[PDB]
């Protein structure tokens, strides 16, 4: 299936405190049956929660993707999360659900390429930020807004349009 | 013609430790295929990195200018950086894209002249600071802030407004 933007957004926990769809990182992991503090000790990379949040939104809208972190609690117990942003972007890139991303190498090209569309965005190799960022993006007041945060100071912007 | 402020900013590496867009001098030069240590030995002036950073931001927003350091690596290989702040300011001043800067000769006139606008700023002949400083400036909580640092304690402030 191909998820609709509105429903993917409804099913996506934002990390932005002022977002209507906000949920704290600890609560996101608790839902899937993990203690964040425990995971951080195993791999500090778990502090970057964008791909966990996006994985969960995709699962909730019925989208297939390979994952590495088993869900241990709730309706999605047994299903898997991909906690790495790049690895999740790779999955989307090779999927029939989403197809190949449009990839932009500078800010003007990224903004023009996205234009008035909405969908999934992946900011790859962000300046002064570890692990990248995958999120939802849409126009707002003639600018682009991300459900959590945009990171246009990066090496590559990947975009998948949704309806 | 002129680049959009937000896109120029997204394309600009800050030298402010606290900036979300911070990249250290070593990494800046490494991107364009240079070793900072080597350049410093050729000319200690290379320690002032503001014009290299601004040069990169201009290239990434498709703005043409005369430079003197050929890029050896990446998307802009073959094109030049201008490492000198005054010389870069000269190029913008005579360009058809940016046009003539508004030039202020004291700090209060500069503050009032820039006001609540945003764009490119050049601080010429800064007290107790060698090489000048070219940067991005914008209001934040009704106070002007530079992407790296402001230096209003100088002989001349040049300003190009951007949208
Ligand atoms: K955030
Ligand atoms: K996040
Ligand atoms: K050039």
């Amino acid at each position: 299936m191909k998820p609709l933007y509105r429903q993917l957004k409804s099913s996506h926990y934002s990390s932005d405190y002022s977002s209507p769809g906000y949920l704290a990182a600890e609560a996101v992991y608790a839902e899937i049956g993990y203690e964040l503090d425990t995971l951080l000790k195993q791999n500090p990379g778990y502090a970057n929660t964008c791909a966990v949040r996006m994985s969960l939104a995709l699962l909730k809208t019925g989208i297939s993707f390979k994952g590495r972190l088993p869900i241990k609690k709730g309706a999605y117990k047994g299903k898997t999360i991909e906690p790495g942003a790049k690895l999740l972007a790779d999955q989307l890139h090779r999927s029939s659900s989403f197809g190949k991303a449009k990839i932009f190498f500078n800010a003007p090209d990224a903004e023009k390429g996205i234009g008035n569309k909405k969908g999934v965005v992946f900011f790859n190799k962000i300046t002064n930020y570890d692990g990248g960022h995958i999120d939802l993006i849409e126009p707002e007041n003639s600018l682009l807004t991300c459900h959590s945060h945009c990171y246009f100071n990066c090496k590559e912007v990947w975009f998948w349009e949704l309806s």
